[PDB]
RNA sequence: CCGGCCGGGAACUCAAAGGAGACUGCCAGUGAUAAACUGGAGGAAGGUGGGGAUGACGUCAAGUCAUCAUGGCCCUUACGA
C-alpha cells in the first residue's frame, strides 16, 4: 500500500518472495550462462536460505 | 639396384550405386501464450549451410526472313551458277 507523501508501508511478505524470485531468476540465468559448479551451487545456497 | 620392382590383403584413400542425415531436433532470453531473430551445446556440414539450373501474367511492334521455313514482291540470255 502507498504511503501519504511518496513512500511505501509494505509488509515484508513481498520483500521476501521478491528475494525468493530475484535469486531464483538469477539462478536460472546463471545456468543458461553455464557458470562453474561451486558458484551456481552457492546460488542454490541462497535459494534454500 | 626402396621410379611399391615381385608376391600378398579387402577395412581405408578413390569410384559406380541402394540409403542414413540437417527438419529449427533441445535449452534460454526477447516478444501479444503464435511466428521470428541471436548465442551455445549437440553435430561431418546450421540456422533454406554455399553455387548452378528453374525466370509468374507482362514491359521493349528489342534481335534472327544470314541455320531454316514462309501469305506475298523482284529476277528467270539474270542479281542464278
Amino acid at each position: 500500500v502507498p504511503l501519504d507523501g511518496g513512500r511505501f508501508a509494505t509488509s515484508d511478505l513481498n520483500d521476501l518472495y521478491r528475494r525468493v524470485i530475484n535469486r531464483n531468476n538469477r539462478l536460472k540465468r546463471l545456468l543458461d550462462l553455464a557458470a562453474p559448479d561451486i558458484i551456481v551451487r552457492n546460488e542454490k545456497r541462497m535459494l534454500q536460505e
